[PDB]
């Protein structure tokens, strides 16, 4: 394996000709895609990778300056796509990875045939002019909790992010990946995500975007999906699903997998 492949736990599965890249969100890893991957093996070559800072990655590679902005993660994605020699791909970014691929696509639009966003937001904090879902006090509270008892925070956060029954399998799975992060990395990364503001780069997007989210998502009001639709600088489409949860591809795969497959297969009218 190449040096980049190894560092990000890169996997390339399936026997298709076209590439599809699945990029996971905060607190989880490439296993979040477990219900989707079996349906792509015949049509594509599926690229899975882990973000630096996930519990599956080496904590000594986490460079706090590099990842102080989402650009740092976008550089990692480009490096992965280069090492693998992708010509073009369909990119599926979950949570923060939606914006990471968006940033990457502005530097290299040739690499991206289409972006599919799941549980995406360009900004979580409110503005007298924009509703992201959170005030600064909400954040201060979250971070005080994380810093004071990470193990306890993971147990209470997991059911909230996942939604539905608090003793479900998906909650256990997310709870476990959450606690596998080094607490100071988890704290730093979630702060970086919650403070971010990508609104101004949306009009520069030149790759069509499919914007998918649960109707009940603790971190993404439904109006943020409309916001991304309005401000993305090219063709885009919204699909709000009748599901609850920030990781719906994991907690409601029976419902969510067909939606993602639909947006992989069909294209938006130019
Ligand atoms: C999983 C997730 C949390 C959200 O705030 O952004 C993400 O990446």
């Amino acid at each position: 394996m190449g040096i980049v492949e190894e560092a990000h736990n890169v996997k390339v599965l399936g026997t298709g000709s076209r590439f599809i890249v699945l990029a996971h969100g905060f607190g989880t890893d490439q296993s979040v895609w477990k219900h989707l991957v079996p349906h792509l093996l015949e049509e594509f070559r599926v690229i899975l990778y882990d973000n630096m800072g996930a519990g599956t990655t080496n904590p000594d590679y986490f460079d706090f300056e590099r990842y102080s902005t989402l650009e740092g993660y976008a550089y990692d994605l480009l490096a992965i796509l280069q090492e693998l020699r992708v010509d073009s791909c369909i990119f599926v970014g979950h949570s923060v990875s939606a914006m990471i691929g968006t940033v990457a696509s502005i530097s290299r639009p040739d690499l991206f045939a289409k972006i599919i966003m799941i549980s995406a937001s360009p900004r979580y904090l409110n503005d007298s002019n924009y509703f992201g879902g959170f005030e600064q006090e909400d954040l201060d509270q979250l971070f005080n909790a994380m810093a004071s008892n990470y193990k306890a925070w993971c147990s209470g956060f997991a059911p909230m992010a996942i939604g539905g029954d608090m003793e479900s399998v998906a909650v256990q799975e997310f709870s476990r990946t959450l606690f596998n992060m080094r607490p100071d990395i988890a704290l730093s990364v979630l702060q970086t995500i919650f403070k971010s503001d990508m609104r101004q780069i949306l009009c520069l997007v030149s790759v069509p975007c499919h914007i998918i989210q649960s109707m009940k998502d603790l971190a993404v009001p439904v109006v943020v999906a409309e916001y991304l639709h309005q401000h993305v600088g090219t063709e885009s489409i919204v699909e709000v699903m009748s599901t609850e949860g920030h990781l719906p591809q994991l907690s409601s795969p029976d419902v969510v997998i067909p939606v993602i497959l639909k947006h992989i297969r069909y294209d938006i009218v130019a």
